[PDB]
């Protein structure tokens, strides 16, 4: 997800914030944290 802080291409920077979420997600063990990935 993103922030909703945005009224220009929203969607579209949800997207990559999704990308970058999931991006932490793997730096902060990924799968071997035993966290679901985020959506």
């Amino acid at each position: 997800h993103g922030e909703g802080t945005f009224t220009s291409d929203l969607s579209k920077q949800m997207e990559e914030e999704a990308v970058r979420l999931f991006i932490e997600w793997l730096k902060n063990g990924g799968p071997s944290s035993g966290a679901p990935p985020p959506s």
